[PDB]
């Protein structure tokens, strides 16, 4: 029993954490085999941020202007490239704790588990969702660029995540580890704002079905909901419209629990109209939108 | 900027968490040098669960009776003994992974990170406080017991917890590392409850500290009180008395923001007798009390443990 938005262990990911370091710079690469990824903008300077011209920036760098820090051991650098918003440093040395791995980039409502480091060093670890807005409500202080998100499913590390920038609003923006930004953020210093966020509606019906499954009834009704009225209420609310897509993957927990998509639909309307009433689901008082029906199926029964 | 519930780094300690079976009962241990530790109710049936004799149940196995799996290699029982309510295997083979480590007991009221696990396959992590009636709200599913808590300090583990059993309230039960229960709770199958909890005041002051660090002050104001007028308002609504030893250890936060640590306790008055009416508090409208000051602080800082 219990429900706790809980984060992937996070071992296979320290193993790779490294720090780079360009001129006064330092950040946190991601060494796997022999290539060492971290966010392009390590390469500029004070008066770059602004306009920075990449391209001209790199041009003028060679091999042994990147220091790459592995614990206490130096990493030689062979080779640089740019991929979009990362930068690609080869080294000498494969990193001999590689995992099982590959890059996903994965859509907004998709959760996964942040290592949070410093100068190369892991600081800790928590779970975030992408939000509808493609940003991240993360914790992260300066020198954290270059902390990765991933998920872990059989012993293979998807990354999908590395952190580059703060936006004003206090959330986190990133790239994928093929360095496109999810969102329309670019590493520029330049004024941009995230859109308005809604909640992802497709979690929070995967976290009342959880909330079914250890034992909490109180909130049903016997109201059902076509899908089109449920989306025309909701989205009054900032809730994402719900799909026919997200109906689908609600399917395994519909069975599990008896309740039917659409009456679990109207068991939210009424939750949006009536607040809580001084109870609490899972042990919260506002409804929870970053767990995944994937997430809620893994932790529950 | 940002505030979560932040866990430690699992990966020393991924690497000392093996499968223990003994019979049909299979669950977590945790393998540090040539030891592996793990609840001791592992040696009992269902049967034996209802009232076990420890010792007699123990001097009736052996070394081979122990299958101990740490991932695909077998490691061999030369030895075991008996700890309290946690069970010592000596093994063959002391693990090459072992961290830098202690034992610690905690406090109600610190905090620590569970590796849950799952056939001695860590599976997640997750930050937790001992409550002050010394359970734990933590996720558990069949075959966790064994899983264990611990916070990291420089290089070093500090090993704190071991589960052993859930509540019917759905919390959460277990010892420390050398054997002893958090909380009057025994390994046997029998009719346990927790009591009543209360809220752990020191930890939501730390909570609105961290919250005033990241712009969120609407709950501030011009009072202030005193220790023993607050502590009244305490008790009435189900929270720790406050002490000057907690007042002391905000002070980092107090001096960091400039609200005195009886100022913010105007701030929770205020918080506890009028309600939130209608304001989040760092997207929550609860008061966070599984924050430490050291937490808050930590976060607020930047504190990093290759
Ligand atoms: O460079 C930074 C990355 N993330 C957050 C901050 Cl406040 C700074
Ligand atoms: O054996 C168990 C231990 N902890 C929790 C559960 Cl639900 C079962
Ligand atoms: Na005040």
């Amino acid at each position: 029993s219990g429900f706790r938005k809980m984060a992937f262990p996070s071992g296979k990911v320290e193993g790779c954490m490294v720090q780079v370091t360009c001129g006064t710079t330092t950040l946190n690469g991601l060494w796997l085999d022999d290539v060492v990824y971290c966010p392009r903008h390590v390469i500029c300077t004070s008066e770059d941020m602004l306009n920075p011209n990449y391209e001209d920036l790199l041009i003028r760098k060679s091999n042994h202007n990147f220091l790459v820090q592995a614990g206490n051991v130096q990493l030689r650098v062979i080779g640089h490239s740019m991929q979009n918003c990362v930068l690609k440093l080869k080294v000498d040395t494969a990193n001999p704790k590689t995992p099982k791995y590959k890059f996903v980039r994965i859509q907004p409502g998709q959760t996964f588990s942040v290592l949070a480091c410093y100068n190369g060093s892991p600081s800790g670890v928590y779970q975030c969702a992408m939000r509808p807005n493609f940003t991240i409500k993360g914790s992260f202080l300066n020198g954290s660029c270059g902390s990765v998100g991933f998920n872990i499913d059989y012993d293979c590390v998807s990354f999908c995540y590395m952190h580059h920038m703060e936006l004003p609003t206090g959330v986190h923006a990133g790239t994928d580890l093929e360095g496109n930004f999810y969102g329309p953020f670019v590493d520029r210093q330049t004024a941009q704002a995230a859109g308005t966020d809604t909640t992802i509606t497709v979690n929070v019906l995967a976290w009342l079905y959880a909330a079914v499954i250890n034992g909490d009834r109180w909130f049903l009704n016997r109201f059902t909901t076509t899908l089109n009225d449920f989306n025309l209420v909701a989205m009054k609310y900032n809730y994402e419209p719900l799909t026919q897509d997200h109906v689908d993957i609600l399917g395994p927990l519909s069975a599990q629990t008896g309740i039917a998509v659409l009456d679990m639909c109207a068991s939210l309307k009424e939750l949006l109209q009536n607040g809580m009433n001084g109870r609490t689901i899972l042990g919260s008082a506002l409804l929870e939108d970053e767990f995944t029906p994937f997430d809620v199926v893994r932790q529950c029964s």
